[PDB]
């Protein structure tokens, strides 16, 4: 796949990783929506509202199959290392109107 996921299960903003590249999700939008980073770089994203949100890409674009995110309560997080460089394009489940993207570089 062209990324990991260190954890299946959402985990608490406190327990984001040093050195992780963390876009927060607030006001029913990704604040970063479009990132860059570098191959092999951890990117965390946490939600700050209360409105529940996920990351979720379509089949093909991060491996074979579909990643379809957990949900995130408020204050929980959840993290994609990227081992390929592209584009990855990213939308949230229940709100397919929030989008996002990933450009490993
Ligand atoms: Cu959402
Ligand atoms: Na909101």
């Amino acid at each position: 796949d062209k990324a990991t996921i260190p954890s299946e299960s959402p985990f608490a903003a406190a327990e984001v990783a040093d050195g992780a590249i963390v876009v927060d999700i607030a006001k029913m939008k990704y604040e970063t929506p479009e990132l860059h980073v570098k191959v092999g770089d951890t990117v965390t994203w946490i939600n700050r509202e209360a409105m529940p949100h996920n990351v979720h890409f379509v089949a093909g674009v991060l491996g074979e199959a579909a990643l379809k995110g957990p949900m995130m309560k408020k204050e929980q997080a959840y993290s994609l290392t990227f081992t390929e460089a592209g584009t990855y394009d990213y939308h949230c489940t229940p709100h397919p109107f929030m989008r996002g993207k990933v450009v490993v570089e």
